[PDB]
């Protein structure tokens, strides 16, 4: 919560050094390590360790039980994919505070789904949030971040899907940030820079990395230095998982295939005609199931 001066032991000066260093929220200080904190101007370990321990207090990061376990879960909001069967398989839609992956072969529809989610994010009938754990002012003016890795982002497809949904295409475009990444370094940097958008008043609620693995697969072709690949990709994933937890946003990624973390995993396959099949083969509380949907001029439906 923006007002760092409330942090016992933290004055206006210290606080200044903080907001600069990237800490503007209590949670980010509470979940920080003495290292990443002392790496700032004049912040000693005693001062670093103390505020850190104090931020945890403010946020009440302790042991929870009984009904309190159900409260933490109500903070997770979901987004509709546009498909009824798909949302039912996700028990609502795509979850915030998690990374969900859509893997599949060429033309299976991974990119189409990413575009649709930017459109649905701008319609509150598409957003399913529990009011007991998500105050609507937190969902106000939601913005998306689309890190394009192959250059497949299509402004016209979003406008078309927006028409199909019954809203203004230009509106979706105004509330969507697109960053073209030409390599793994750029992909990773863009993801670390999302914190800057939020510091700039932008309520980033949807982060898309399309695709998550093509650059890594391009820069580490030799299956000898396959360990350096997993290490770099491993850091990228922790950054993504952390920003989904900290800013209560959903993280969406695509993967082309013919291993890395992610809480929900789907296999997408072409079927007859405009039909498609999405199979959930991995999640912590949902069973493996399949969903049939279509891709059309309107976008994703059924
Ligand atoms: N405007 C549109 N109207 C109807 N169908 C469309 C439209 N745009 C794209 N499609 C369909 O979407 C399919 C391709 O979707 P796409 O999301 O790009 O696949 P993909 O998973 O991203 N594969 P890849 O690009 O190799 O990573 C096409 O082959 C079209 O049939
Ligand atoms: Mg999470
Ligand atoms: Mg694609």
């Amino acid at each position: 919560a923006d007002v760092l001066t409330e942090l016992p032991g933290v004055g206006p000066s210290t606080a200044d050094k903080l907001i600069e260093g990237g800490y503007l929220d209590f949670m980010k200080i509470a979940t920080a390590t003495i290292g990443e904190l002392t790496d700032i101007e004049g912040i000693s370990e005693k001062a670093a360790a103390k505020m850190i321990m104090a931020a945890r207090d403010l946020c009440d990061l302790g042991f929870k039980s009984g009904v309190e376990l159900l409260k933490q879960r109500q903070s997770v909001w979901r987004l509709s994919t546009g498909s009824t069967e798909l949302d039912t398989v996700l028990a609502g839609g795509i979850e915030s505070q998690s990374v969900t992956e859509f893997a599949g072969m060429f033309g299976s529809g991974k990119t189409q789904i990413m575009h649709q989610t930017c459109v649905n994010l701008q319609m509150r009938e598409k957003i399913f949030a529990d009011l007991e754990g998500v105050v609507e002012e937190e969902l106000e003016a939601p913005k998306a971040v689309y890190i394009d890795t192959e250059g497949t982002f299509r402004p016209e497809r979003v406008v078309q899907m927006a028409e199909g949904a019954g809203i203004d295409g230009q509106t979706v475009l105004d509330n969507t940030f697109v960053a073209r990444a030409y390599n793994s370094d750029m992909q990773m940097l863009f993801a670390e820079k999302i914190e800057d958008l939020i510091k700039g008043g932008n309520n980033i609620k949807l982060v898309i990395i399309d695709s998550l693995t093509s650059t890594f697969r391009n820069e580490f072709t030799g299956r000898g230095k396959l360990a350096e690949r997993q290490q770099k990709l491993g850091r990228h994933m922790a950054t993504l998982n952390k920003l989904a937890d900290l800013y209560n946003c959903i993280v969406l990624v695509t993967n082309q295939v013919a291993g890395h973390a992610a809480t929900f995993r789907f296999f997408l396959r072409k079927s007859k005609g405009d039909k498609r099949v999405a199979k959930l083969y991995d999640s912590p509380h949902l069973p493996d199931s399949e969903a049939v949907f279509r891709i059309t001029e309107k976008g994703i439906q059924d």
